[PDB]
DNA sequence: AGTTTTGTTTTTTTTTT
DNA sequence: AAACAAAACT
RNA sequence: AAAAAAAAA
DNA sequence: TTTTTTTTTTTTTTTTTTTTTATAAA
DNA sequence: AAAAAAAAAAAAAAAAAAA
DNA sequence: AAAA
């Protein structure tokens, strides 16, 4: 079956071919028969056709020379067979050598192109790294499966069947009680958008809104059964867009579809560690067609602009601009008012949802959808969208028959999460307004429910009635929707005063009892809450520790090292401070750093310090992730939530409030507390305030009175204004008081407050006029703001935060270092100014794009290499001589520069820039460091110097301790290495125009110097020419 | 008059369902 | 993490 | 080897 | 209830102790 | 020669007792 | 070598 493959996008030819066809096809076709569906269907039957005759021509000409050569040969061959002389043996000899000068010429290319490839990618955080540290990615095939039987097999048209058979089961049943959804359905009170809403969803499609979804269409994603790819679209998108707009203008009109946006291929994924034997152990995917997909995914943005309106903050799942350590926080400070509470009847249920997506009926969601108000041509398209939907199983790349798709949502579309969500925002909302289901009360707050996605939990007190009361409110639900739990494995945690009132409970009851800890969105609950270190921290070191230790002998230098320990380990970290952010003891990040600096050093003594990695000016960009600076960014990141004071933020509100409530409402930038008895039992709050304090001292900060403080805070409240005069400020004048103004500004800075001063209570603008126009307050709130406190002000988005408030804390907590650019400079005896200095930073971050050599030119620098000075102070016996063997003291300028066996190649070098015809100083600081003197700062030709210095670098190391000469041939050898790699991605990006410059003369030069011998047996020939 | 800093944009991988 | 463009500070 | 949201580099 | 003094913890700096055997390619 | 670890000193917060 |  044909899929498009992506590189023939990529060929000036085939390219402006298609574009021909493609107007050519369109302009013919348009008549009045065809309704635009079948003419889409038409259309791409057509681009499929032209494909492969542009795909088998084009190979039938590349091979088009050795075609004739074969032919050529073998007449001559056999004219010799019949009549046989010398010179037919001649020219067979000739001919058969140029068969084999063309075979290994294109076997060469294809080696080249993919180390080049790879040469790019090295030690990068990509797709290469990725897969080093993962295991072998078992294949599709499936030999064998078992019967329902109890029998097993391995007949291919036997487990074809089996297969199918079973997948085709669990789509096929639809219900038909229609009269029964509908009073379920008016039995609660649901939402309804109101008609401004409604006239966003149902208006007309336009064209900017099809481009803007093509450009953001993810890249190297599998095609639909139709074979086309997103790239494709992308390629000819001002073609396409036009005629795109007119199909869905139809479908808007007609509520019809063109039949190929029903099909999809499943494709079935084999779990880990699970027993092939038996179909459920696969997992399915599903591939739409990118056509359909542009639509639903037209359809999806749309309704998420209202999903606000429809679902309630207890769903965090698919929602934007939610987290899932809200439900997490939430439901750890359940737990802990539990274990706080004097009389205990409560309890806490996970509740385990089976196959969710697949068995929602379509019929109740299509209802669902009337009810909160969607109708009309929106409803219209989602209708024909759940019409005939069909898939094709993928067996062994096998197609097999097609089956419809009767219930679910689509498995691999853009709107099926949306449109899941809001089907089960219909259950959500029956329990909530059911009072016989009783919630944990918390204060003010009443908890009955967290979701995300389809995962639920549940908080219940008075169990034994009130447990009862929710199964049966499941099963209501469960009839008319299809939805349905698997109670057994569902979890619960459950309290009671003494174990007969446990024995009873447990007696009614369905569900599975935890006793220590269930496992809930990636993270462990506990029952009491002193054991979340225990459970959740410990076991993430262990978990660490073995893993670093499996890897150890991975084929990478410390730099790739470096980027897996931020690529795999620092995520779920991260992930872990985020859920669980508990005052943490200073061992765990002893040994987590420990840890990981065992690892990247490869079991031996570091070669450069950490101090210096520490900070990305130093070691040309390559830096070492400080843990302890992310914790505390994460611990921190809490008092943006306490400024905003959203009420959708029910978490932060759910902690114990004994003493006295509210109080973090108050606490940023704004007056301080006389009473410290607050906060004696938090678990997170209390830890972030200590650490929110601990930061503004250290930048010498006044936290209590800012040019950011609001006009609702104590500061206004002390003074006794009314409420009404507040909210009255609020609305007309904006927020802060220094929107009000304070001392001559007080309110004369704008007409409107000046509109607003008349409306204010005669009284309190006394009061406010003392406050505002005093000296300290003058003082205090005009100053300007540091970026610190604009992170927590200025900003209305939480996203980003811990990586803003991480690069605030490397500025803040700075350290000093050695430079091992000034031990240079003592080992030459010269002075380098901040301006050298800087030269020797910015060359180690930009003499090249491949991390191969920038590590070698990072390594030079950096002074990482042993010496024999060094190697006899370590052993303490007194022989600092040259490994190499010149009789002298071996410094390391000795090693690089000025041992006898380096030096002749060194000359070597300083001839070819004689004949470039450069005149450049013999100064080892220009090879070494890249400290170019003051008339050569500037110059055109450093890209080559670049490229042959550091070529020179490689062939010395390599014989580092080795009594012999480095060799012209070996230097000669390794800089044609680099050229070819820089080649083929100059081609791949583009840039061919720089690398002929920069390369063009070098190459000139290289060629002349060899023998034909020499570049014979190295294959030395020009690529450029 | 030039260089440096700050923010957005395009590209990778990992967390949950 | 990189690159590119705009504005302020040296 | 697909969909959604979130996070980092 | 606030003020004053002492005690405890955390962080920063200084000083001492111990090391690895060549490197790049892979 | 160079990096890391360990100990000592300094500062700030909390508690205890008296005014 | 460490991709599809
Ligand atoms: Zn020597």
């Amino acid at each position: 079956t044909w899929k498009l493959n992506n590189l023939l996008l990529n060929d000036y030819w085939v390219h402006n071919e298609m574009k021909a066809e493609i107007k050519m096809f369109f302009e013919t076709n348009e008549n009045k028969d065809t309704t635009y569906q079948n003419l889409w269907d038409a259309f791409k039957a057509v681009c499929r056709g032209k494909f492969i005759a542009l795909n088998a021509y084009k190979r039938k000409q590349e091979r088009s020379k050795i075609d004739t050569l074969t032919s050529q040969l073998k007449e001559l061959e056999k004219q010799e067979q019949t009549h046989s002389k010398a010179s037919r043996r001649q020219e067979i000899t000739k001919i058969r050598a140029e068969l084999k000068e063309i075979e290994t010429q294109k076997t060469l290319q294809k080696i080249n192109e993919s180390r080049s490839w790879f040469f790019e990618r090295i030690n990068k955080i990509d797709r290469p790294l990725a897969r080093l540290i993962k295991k072998k990615r078992e294949k599709n095939q499936i030999d064998t499966i078992k019967n329902d039987k109890g029998d097993i097999t391995t007949d291919p048209t036997e487990i074809q069947t089996t297969i199918r058979e079973y997948y085709k089961h669990l789509y096929a049943n639809k219900l038909e009680n229609l009269e029964e959804m509908d009073t379920f359905l008016d039995t609660y009170t649901l939402p309804r958008l109101n008609q401004e809403e409604v006239e966003s969803l149902n208006r007309p499609i336009t064209g900017s809104e099809i481009v803007a979804i093509i450009n953001s269409l993810p890249t190297k994603k599998s095609p639909g059964p139709d074979g086309f790819t997103a790239e494709f679209y992308q390629r000819y998108k001002e073609e396409l867009v036009p005629f795109l707009l007119k199909l869905f203008q139809s479908i808007e009109k007609e509520g019809i579809l063109p039949n190929s946006f029903y099909e999809a291929s499943i494709i079935l994924i084999p779990k880990p560690g699970r027993d092939t034997t038996k179909k459920e152990n696969f997992r399915p995917i599903s591939l739409m067609n990118i056509d359909a997909k542009i639509l639903n995914k037209i359809l999806a943005n749309r309704i998420q602009q209202h999903i606000k309106k429809l679902i309630h903050h207890d769903q965090v799942g698919f929602i934007p601009g939610m987290q899932g350590w809200f439900n997490i926080r939430k439901s750890i400070n359940v737990i802990q008012h539990i274990n706080r509470a004097k009389d205990k009847n409560h309890m806490i249920i996970s509740i385990d949802a089976e196959k969710a997506f697949d068995k929602i009926q379509q019929p109740f969601m299509l209802k669902t959808l009337n009810k909160l108000g969607i109708d009309g041509t929106y409803f219209k398209i989602i209708r024909a969208i759940y019409d005939k939907p069909t898939a094709n199983i993928i067996l062994n790349g096998q197609k097999l028959e097609a089956f419809p798709l009767k219930t679910g949502t689509r498995q691999g579309c853009p709107l099926s999460p949306l449109l899941f969500n809001i089907v089960l925002e219909v259950l959500a909302r029956a329990i909530r307004q059911e009072k016989e289901i009783k919630g944990i009360q918390l204060g003010k707050e009443e908890v009955k429910l967290s979701l995300f996605a389809d995962d639920m939990i549940v908080y219940l007190e008075n169990p034994i009635v009130s447990a009862q009361n929710l199964l049966k409110l499941i099963s209501n639900f469960s009839k008319v929707s299809g939805y349905k739990i698997n109670v057994q494995k569902s979890q619960a945690f459950l309290y009671t005063n003494n174990r007969q009132t446990e024995s009873q409970i447990m007696g009614e009851l369905p569900f599975t009892i935890a006793s220590k800890r269930i496992k809930y969105l990636g993270i462990q609950l506990t029952r009491d809450v002193k054991d979340l270190f225990k459970e959740n921290y410990k076991p993430l070191l262990k978990e660490i520790k073995e893993e670093t230790n499996k890897w150890k002998n991975i084929p990478c230098s410390w730099v790739g090292r470096i980027n897996i320990v931020k690529m795999a380990i620092l995520p779920k970290v991260i992930y872990r401070f985020n859920a669980i952010p508990i005052k943490l003891p200073m061992t765990f990040f002893t040994e987590l750093e420990k840890t990981t600096l065992k690892f990247i050093w490869n079991q031996k003594r570091a070669r450069i310090a950490k101090s210096i990695l520490s900070q990305k000016n130093k070691a040309g960009g390559i830096t070492l992730p400080d843990f302890k600076l992310y914790y505390k960014a994460t611990v921190t990141k809490t008092a943006w939530y306490w400024y905003q004071n959203r009420d959708i933020d029910q978490w932060n509100r759910t902690e114990p409030s004994e003493i006295m409530p509210h109080i973090y409402n108050y606490l940023i930038f704004d007056k301080p507390e006389k009473n410290k008895q607050w906060g004696k039992d938090s678990l997170f709050n209390k830890w972030c305030w200590e650490n929110w304090l601990a930061i503004c001292r250290k930048l010498k900060l006044d936290p209590f009175l800012t040019p950011y403080t609001k006009i609702n805070s104590r500061w206004i409240k002390d003074l006794n204004v009314k409420p009404k005069t507040i909210k009255t400020l609020e609305e007309n004048l904006g927020i802060t008081i220094q929107d009000i103004g304070v001392g001559k500004d007080f309110m004369s800075k704008t007409p409107k407050a000046m509109a607003t001063k008349d409306k204010i209570d005669k009284w309190d603008l006394i009061k406010l006029k003392s406050f505002c126009t005093a000296k300290e307050t003058t003082i205090r709130v005009n100053r300007q703001p540091t970026t610190w406190e604009k992170i927590f002000a200025t900003y209305s988005s939480d996203k980003g935060l811990i990586s803003r408030i991480y690069n605030e804390l490397k500025q803040i907590y700075k350290k000093k270092t050695n430079n091992p650019i000034k031990k240079w400079a003592k080992d030459m005896n010269r002075h380098f100014s901040k301006e050298d200095i800087y030269a020797a930073k910015k060359h180690m971050k930009k003499c090249s794009s491949s991390l191969a050599i920038r590590e070698m030119q990072i390594k030079t620098t950096m002074r990482y290499h042993l010496t024999p000075v060094r190697m006899a102070i370590i052993k303490k016996s007194g022989n600092n001589r040259c490994w190499r063997g010149c009789g002298e003291i071996g410094t390391l300028l000795h090693c690089w520069w000025d041992c006898k066996l380096v030096q002749p190649l060194w000359k070597s070098v300083w001839r070819f820039l004689r004949d470039l015809e450069l005149e450049i100083p013999f100064d080892p600081a220009i090879p070494l460091l890249g400290i170019y003197p003051n008339e050569y700062k500037s110059c055109c030709y450093k890209d080559t110097c670049t490229r042959m210095f550091i070529a020179a670098l490689f062939t010395i190391a390599k014989t580092w301790n080795q009594p012999k000469c480095p060799t012209m041939i070996d230097w000669i050898k390794k800089m044609w290495h680099i050229y070819t790699m820089e080649y083929y991605a100059a081609i791949k990006n583009d840039e061919f125009i720089s690398f002929v410059g920069t390369w063009m003369k070098l190459e000139t030069i290289i060629l002349s110097k060899l023998s034909q011998e020499q570049k014979t047996k190295h294959r030395i020939f020009s690529l450029i020419g």
